[PDB]
């Protein structure tokens, strides 16, 4: 296994865990965006960072007051290096069971040497093979919490948002964890020949993300979703600064423009 060159210091650089919402919490790097969910039977992990990021994880979780041992579910949006770099780590540590978008599965369990666009010359991060393989629509229970997992697909061929509700004492929230449609090849979609459905699969996910309603979005990267202008440590709880419908939708413009031209 030979994770590619990482140019970006951001994706290692560690970052204080918040409450973001409810029982969701971040617990991620400065940029490559992690995810806990909190509930009376467990935790959910969606995503982790980089190979080594393996120990800030364990750490945020602590720092929160939460147990590694508690966690149930291990969840993904995105088969890529910087959100599967420790989730073999994390999954050998935890026990618990990984769920997968199914069009994931097999560049999940071969480490990313299947990618479309990195593809072919081996590993790139640890292979993990799922427990589940979940398809568009499908629920993820644990307590009183359910997850619905949509299909997204064109980031990778199983990319995938989660939707779910949580609550506080005052109020409940509708969240998407959202993978955003970046495009990753820099040639035409008609050039992708490995991926033959790929702009298909864009123009679906375009379309099915810009109907989607939710109070609250977060995405596989901090800067997708402007982080750290909406959240400095020490803010202290508070969900409304997530709530940015404009900032998703401006985004959805953005990558749809991108589309588009086939490219970036
Ligand atoms: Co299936
Ligand atoms: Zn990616
Ligand atoms: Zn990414």
């Amino acid at each position: 296994v030979k994770e590619p060159t990482v140019s970006n210091a951001d994706w290692s650089k560690p970052y204080r865990p918040f409450r973001i919402a409810g029982n969701l919490y971040y617990i991620g790097t400065y940029d490559l965006a992690c995810y806990l969910i909190t509930t009376k039977q467990g935790n959910i992990i969606v995503n982790t960072g980089l190979a080594a990021s393996a120990l800030q994880i364990k750490n945020n979780i602590k720092a929160l007051g939460f147990k590694l041992t508690d966690t149930k579910i291990l969840l993904t949006t995105q088969a890529h290096y910087d959100h599967l770099g420790a989730m073999a780590e994390i999954k050998k540590i935890t026990g618990a069971k990984l769920m997968a978008d199914e069009g994931d599965a097999t560049v999940m369990a071969d480490g990313g040497s299947s990618d479309y666009a990195f593809g072919g010359h081996g590993s790139m991060f640890e292979p993990i093979i799922a427990d589940r393989l979940l398809h568009d629509k499908d629920t993820i229970q644990l307590g009183d919490t359910k997850l619905v997992m949509l299909h997204h697909p064109g980031h990778t061929k199983g990319s995938c948002s989660f939707l779910f509700d949580t609550k506080d004492e005052q109020r409940s929230y509708r969240i998407l964890i959202a993978n955003m449609p970046t495009i990753v090849i820099e040639k035409k979609f008609s050039e992708v020949s490995s991926y033959p459905g790929i702009a298909k699969d864009y123009a679906y996910t375009l379309q099915a993300m810009k109907n989607l309603s939710f109070d609250i979005w977060v995405a596989s990267h901090a800067s997708q979703f402007s982080m750290h202008s909406k959240h400095k440590p020490g803010d202290g709880y508070n969900p409304k600064s997530f709530m940015d419908r404009k900032g998703y939708d401006e985004s959805l413009d953005k990558l749809q423009k991108e589309y588009e031209k086939h490219l970036n």
